[PDB]
């Protein structure tokens, strides 16, 4: 067990590494999710604002 406990040690700095990269890979998840709401969003907007066109144009005819 000192063995054993002598490089947990040694790779603690691989463990912060595998961690770190978890978590960004998870942050960058949540970063995308957010990225195509707010895209989504802007799509919806268009889509209302082309039709409050179409029938502000309806009007002047």
């Amino acid at each position: 067990v000192r063995a054993d406990l002598q490089a947990t040690a040694l790779l603690a700095s691989r463990g912060f590494a595998l961690y770190n990269a978890a978590n960004l890979k998870s942050i960058d998840f949540h970063r995308r999710i957010e990225e195509k709401s707010l895209a989504q969003l802007k799509r919806q907007m268009e889509r209302i604002r082309a039709k409050q066109e179409k029938h502000r144009q309806g009007r002047v005819d």
